[PDB]
C-alpha cells in the first residue's frame, strides 16, 4: 500500500517560541553559530487505499487534524 | 548561511502512543484507511559556519539534545 | 498549482555502470572514501488542478515515460 | 558508513530544454494539466567516514564532477 510522510512547518511569518528556547538550549551548550531555530511536525501514515483518492485524502487529513492552515504549511511524499 | 534540516523519528523497534491517538483520531473521522500512523520531529536550523565542521556540528546537536539516540533515529539536509 | 517532484532511480538489483564511472572519476580526484555512486533522475514538475487523482497521474507519467518500471524505482513530493 | 544524496536541478535563471522536450511528450500524451517541467540529478552515495567534513567533501566533488557551478544549484541528504 502507501508511506506517506506529511511534514508540517510554521509559516515564515509565524513566531516559534518553542524553536527560540530550543535555539537558547543550544546557545547553553555553546553551538552559538545557530542563528535561528524552527520546529515542525513529522508524520509517517501507512495507508491502504479506498474508493477515494490520494490526494484528496492526504489534503482532507492535513487541512483538518495533522494541520492547522492558518499557522503552518505542508507537503507530503509517496511510495508504494 | 547553511539551512539545515533534521528529521528524527523513533526507532520502528519502538511504540509511539502518541501515533496511535492520531491514528484512531483519524478513523473517528471515517479515514479508516490509514493503517499506521508514526509522528516525528522536523527541525529547520539556520547555521553560519564556524570553526567547527558541519557534519559534526550537525552529529553533535541531534545526539546531545534534537534526538534521543536510545529511542529515535534521524537524517538532515544542508542547504545554502 | 502543484509543485511536483518525482524520483526514478535504478533498483539495487540493476547494474550502473554511469554510477561507477563518476565514481571512478571522484577515486581519480582523490576522494577514495566514496565506495559507490547510483546516478538518479529528478524531475520537477508544475501541474494544475486536474480531474484526476495525482498519484494515479504521476504514476501513468512514469509507467510511460519518465519511468522504465523493469529497472527503475520512483517516489514523489508535492506542495 | 553514510548515504549521502545530492541534489543538482539548475537554476532557475536558466532555461531546461531538456525539460521542454518532456513536457511535450507529456502533452502528446494527453497529460495537458503539465504547466512545466524542470529536470535534474539525483545521485546516492556511500561514504567512508574519515576526517574530512561531508560539506566540505560534497561541495568539493560538486565544484569539479557532480554539479555545474555556473548553471546549477544542489542541496544533499545524509544519514548514517
Amino acid at each position: 500500500m502507501y508511506k506517506v510522510k506529511v511534514y508540517v512547518s510554521l509559516k515564515e511569518s509565524v513566531l516559534d517560541p518553542q524553536g527560540s528556547a530550543v535555539q537558547h538550549a543550544l546557545h547553553s551548550m555553546t553551538y552559538n553559530e545557530v542563528q535561528d531555530v524552527r520546529i515542525g511536525k513529522y508524520m509517517e501514515l501507512t495507508i491502504e487505499k479506498s474508493d477515494r483518492d490520494l490526494d484528496v485524502l492526504v489534503k482532507e487529513m492535513c487541512e483538518k487534524l495533522l494541520a492547522n492552515t492558518v499557522i503552518e504549511d505542508y507537503r507530503y511524499e509517496v511510495e508504494e
